[PDB]
């Protein structure tokens, strides 16, 4: 029998286009670009003919297809974008079965508990050398597949390691003084607790709210304040900031200011309620989904690749032009780009062994009761991988993108497949190079970039990360921010009201009775670059103006001060965009005798004002707990266990267990395996243009080959 | 009948044949046509068109009526271009006006026989009247006038002509002003050198067996208060030479330490400076691919089958909420004028005029052949004149519309530059997004309208993009590519004896070739009128202040706001961590905040950033060009102050540009301000940039700040 074509294809997630003049359907879905005419015995898939067992049938202006059409067409093989992996890559993320296997192993332990949740279940990384050998030499990794299983028993963290190959538990280590990240069920627990609190209902009522059932809570981490916040360090707590649901789909626009409830999770009870001055809840409807807006007419624009893509995805490995890399998903930091090599005329040269988001922080600058503790570590305390937002096909990524599904474990240890978790797409990026010699034929070539995009939403903020592989060897990493701002309810409607000045001391008045509290967005990327090998050195090149000592009219010259940065301590520094910092390989040179290197650029621009460091006095704890905030460049000795800038267990941490810890011994960085950490951020002073919803703002970082090659990388294959 | 593919391609249209669909897809600029052989109708931008003669297949060769292109492409179904019934007052001089102006000055008894024209451009009507035309359709009751700047030998004369009444209004010789370099000067230099026995003698001394293979370059000499031993009153140019080896890239073969000084009026070398002899790098280094084979790539197309979202009426461009005027100038290229943002039905002023102000590419090597090297490409060579036609689909995306522009050449004859400017819309990620947990997603795509212009002066190719974002933001990017200026050296690798000395002022990017360090400094003149003429410059510096409200916090994040009341204070370095606004103290948004635009001189770049001029304050280039050392300048609107480097920068003895425009330190309080943004890079070369440099970009931004009352892209309320 058959089924309606449009409905079915839309359900399938394919774009359906009908050309009445040509009597032709054009179907697009990831790497598949299809053309089919009603009644035709064949269809075209990426330029190749495909025989259909059932032609598309047109009835009374309605098209119908066989129930096997989607499978026969989209899984024909003529779409070669995806290929089957014959030999499993050692860095492949844990499969659904493996996740379940790990969960069974720990549950076989006599110590496992019923309320035991899983903060993270991820592959235990085999030794770096074995992995590189596999990627380059194709040598098998004779080491057993293992998995780290981090459990949360009540409020206690337990680190267990399971041997998946031999289905046996290898370790069970409780981690004292460590708090666990926030889990999904905590979100519902908070709302439930507030709903059952007689006092809170009373607190809310005196603040103008009649129906407490319309109150929406949010689970915020409290941080650490040596007790000044009056909170027992031992307990698993969360502060609750509330909003009123007015039915406009945007409760963020209706803050219940000066009301904070402290909740003890294991005790499932409100242990404290801080109250400040009563501020009337901003009530005006402020929808952002367009319900109250007119839809402007816009002409269609399509980016198409009718014969398929230039990249191939074998398993989790992506091949594109001279690039080869592995892409996997982690519940905490999201995407991980591994074993990155650049094919130099037949020879695959190492570039980066492992790269990913290190961690990030969004600290606010308002001292009041509902803001002073607010300093989010989104990936660390909330798991950005877990909170991945599926790509909106054609909107969050260009129409010519390919969308990948990714699987991770949820907090209960059950496999979870995130649909459209990552977008991959090639894009035109202007001319690669050009030269119009006067009176001569022009010379131009277009530039192409391969983008790997991932979006994660943690509450009100929506973050976008793009890993950009330039055909010329350059690698870019951009971070975009959008979503809804965290606002403060105030009494002033305009800057002319009496309280305006005081209401706007820590933020801009972006709407009536609404202030966009000033804050920063500080991102950090962990980049284990192995420039043409593991042993590298950090070199500095500072352009300077020195007195002319060669005679002639000039009083000055442009020269460069070059020196090595031999230790981690000296490598942790602010970044001057006017200087040059290289991660060189002192063991290999290019054709001119220069060490093959990559230029590290932590700050390549941004659309919001740039964060020169953490906007905190040096005597604030957040500044103390988190040191990665103040430096834009860090370089440490390779260590498989050092992966997070804010530390492994940042929730209510008492001291820096991250980059401050990784570089505290000030080890040598001379001709050894280095790991680069780039920190880049923005300072956000709000404006009306960003409310009710904020246009995407971006920050850019860059990694450029510096004498890594012997000439223009994109000139092409040498004819003679 | 006539062959389709042959005719269509001569027309410049792209032809695609789909055998499965038996359909031809024809594309050219805003027209997207679909036609099947034998069909009595065709489709143009989604609309049906009746054909007089169907397309016919003859021996697998399609044929069309001899009137096909006109009937289809000029049908009217492609609405990209609309007729301009009332000419915009800022329209550039037409070919007829260029010839009229030349006839007017040539009729004067003072016009000498071989006089050339450095520039022939529209003399701008008063701003007020122009705004009234754009906002009120009010006619400009002032005759079209043209500035005619002549070069009589080496003497500059400024004339003004009344085009409407066809009469000469003024004729003023400009004392001590040197004229820019003109095209014929390039040939003179080469011919003068070619006929120089002494030069040929010097060249032989340096290993060149055939002097006829020597390629010259016309370089401005600057000013060094005589220390360079050059006569200030003479029209001079220094000549740096290269050896043509037949690889199509003479730039890769420098004849180091050989500099000839040519007096253009005497037409002869008046000085030859010789330094140590360095063997000419000989290895062929073509950049045009003659020795390469590109990897096969799958096709990519960006299509708009229903036409464009923008309309071009004459030179007026309408797109979404934006409306602006695009014109061409021989010196600075494109000019963006009368820019307004249609705020829910009401057009609000944003920028009266915007364009490249000027730029300079100064080097940091003290040696004989480099110390004077400081290029003012627009000012001294005329970048609009040297516009490089856009290579369709490569220099600009496949969905772009390419515009032709007309200017006058140095002999006063109209010159049409094909594909001089590219206009194209592009996807730029999501405009905004919010995925509320467990709720339906909300995402809208971002669209940007780009106006791209490319100019090439010698070895460098410069790209400029004026980017209009739907949300009111305006971006201005500058890209650099082309061939690097290199110094011939003895070292082949860094292991050679002279390596250290050879690389003191630049990187060794090839054997015996050093890419001398230099900077790229661009300056943009932006006459912003934020929702009106009268504005004020306001600073907002984010600062950390002690907490005085109580609680655990010791510090807070506050802003230090203050006005910058005068030109001298407005001339400043830009801290990308601070905020600088051009506000309209007379208008506010719904929250009582002054409608403003955020000025961002530095929004990013792919090359190291230039914090200022890499020159000691006692260097003459530094004294002559103050604009290089500050990223932000704000001056009072004046019709005759348009160039950061001054009107006549060739061998100038002092700053007649921004240094002069602000020397007076006038008030910037609630008045007509003009913003000048200086953004630059410091270029330290690498092997990856040779023989041809992959495009490097710098970015600037102008963002609406409380100009609107909410997210500008949400749309009108139902
Ligand atoms: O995103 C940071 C903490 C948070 C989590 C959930 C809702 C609001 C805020
Ligand atoms: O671009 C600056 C001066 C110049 C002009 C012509 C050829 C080479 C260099
Ligand atoms: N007075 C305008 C200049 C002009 C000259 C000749 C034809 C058309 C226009
Ligand atoms: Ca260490
Ligand atoms: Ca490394
Ligand atoms: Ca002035
Ligand atoms: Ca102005
Ligand atoms: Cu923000
Ligand atoms: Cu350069």
């Amino acid at each position: 029998h058959m089924v309606p074509m449009d409905k079915t294809l839309k359900e399938f997630g394919a774009d359906v286009q009908w050309d009445d003049y040509a009597q032709l359907f054009t179907l697009i879905k990831d790497g598949a670009y299809v053309k089919v005419k009603p009644g035709a015995q064949t269809a075209i898939v990426n330029g190749q003919p495909l025989a259909l067992q059932v032609p598309v049938v047109m009835k009374d202006n309605k098209a119908w297809v066989s129930d096997t059409f989607i499978n026969d067409v989209f899984q024909s093989g003529l779409d070669q974008t995806f290929q089957v992996e014959k030999r499993p890559h050692p860095l492949n993320a844990l499969t659904a079965d493996e996740i379940k296997q790990a969960v069974e192993i720990v549950k076989a332990s006599a110590d496992f508990k019923p309320n035991t949740r899983f903060t993270e279940i991820s592959l235990l990384p085999p030794d770096k050398e074995a992995v590189w050998a596999f990627a380059l030499e194709n040598k098998p990794v004779d080491q057993p597949r293992k998995a780290d299983v981090i459990m949360l028993d009540g409020k206690h963290i337990i680190e267990a390691v399971v041997d998946l190959q031999n289905n046996k538990l290898l370790s069970w280590q409780p981690i004292k003084d460590a708090h666990g990240m926030v889990l999904l069920d905590d979100f519902a627990s908070v709302q439930n607790i507030i709903n059952n609190s007689e006092e809170f209902a009373a607190a809310v009522k005196k603040r103008g709210i009649t129906d407490a059932k319309k109150v929406i809570t949010t689970p915020l981490t409290v941080g650490y304040f040596d007790g000044k916040d009056g909170l027992k360090q031992d307990a698993r707590l969360l502060k609750v900031i509330s909003y009123l649901d007015v039915g406009d789909g945007n409760y963020w626009a209706h803050p219940i200011e000066n009301l904070v409830a402290v909740v003890d999770l294991e005790q499932k009870k409100i242990v404290k309620i801080e109250e400040g001055p009563v501020v009337p809840v901003p009530m005006t409807a402020r929808p952002f989904d367009g319900r109250d807006r007119v839809a402007p007419a816009v002409k269609p624009m399509q980016i198409i690749e009718p014969e398929g893509k230039n990249y191939t995805i074998t398993g989790d490995m992506i091949h594109w032009r001279n690039w080869d890399f592995h892409l996997s998903m982690n519940s905490r930091v999201g995407p991980m780009i591994s074993t990155v090599t650049y094919n130099d005329n037949g020879t695959k040269r190492k570039v980066m062994y492992e790269g990913s988001l290190g961690g990030m922080i969004v600290p606010y600058g308002d001292p009041d009761i509902g803001w002073y503790f607010k300093a989010y570590l989104d990936s660390g305390d909330y798991g950005m991988g877990t909170l991945t937002s599926p790509i909106a096909r054609g909107k969050d990524a260009p129409s010519n993108a390919v969308l990948l599904n990714e699987t991770i474990a949820d907090y209960t240890g059950v496999p979870m497949e995130i649909p459209r978790a990552i977008a991959v797409f090639e894009r035109y990026a202007g001319p690669e190079y050009k030269h119009q010699e006067m009176g001569q034929p022009n010379v131009s070539t277009e530039r192409r970039e391969l983008v790997v995009r991932w979006i994660s939403t943690v509450g009100n903020y929506d973050y976008i990360f793009d890993w950009i592989f330039h055909e010329n060897g350059t690698i870019g990493i951009d971070a975009g921010a959008t979503g809804i701002e965290a606002v403060k309810g105030v009494k002033a409607k305009t800057m002319h009201d009496e309280t305006a000045k005081d209401d706007t001391r820590y933020g801009t008045l972006i709407d009536h009775n609404i202030v966009g509290t000033t804050h920063q967005h500080i991102y950090n990327f962990r980049l284990d670059l192995d420039v043409d090998g593991e042993n590298n050195s950090l070199v500095a090149m500072d352009p300077v103006v020195k007195p002319n000592t060669a005679g002639g009219p000039r009083t000055s010259t442009m020269q460069v001060n070059q020196y090595n940065i031999g230790n981690e301590q000296d490598a942790a520094q602010k970044f001057d965009p006017g200087t040059i910092r290289l991660l060189s390989n002192p063991n290999k040179e290019n054709r001119m005798g220069n060490p093959v290197s990559y230029q590290i650029i932590p700050y390549a621009g941004g659309t919001h004002p740039v964060a020169k460091g953490a906007q905190f006095a040096p005597d604030e704890w957040i500044y103390h707990r988190l040191s990665f905030m103040d430096k834009q460049l860090w370089v440490t000795r390779y260590h498989p266990g050092e992966r997070f800038p804010e530390g492994k267990y940042p929730n209510r941490s008492t001291h820096d267990t991250g980059l401050g810890q990784y570089s505290k011994d000030n080890e040598s960085l001379d001709n050894t395996d280095a790991v680069v950490w780039m920190t880049t951020g923005t300072t956000h002073v709000a404006r009306a243009e960003e409310w009710p919803i904020m246009p995407t703002e971006w920050v850019h970082t860059l990694l450029k080959p510096w004498n890594f090659f012997d000439e223009t990388p994109t000139l092409g294959a040498l004819k003679k």
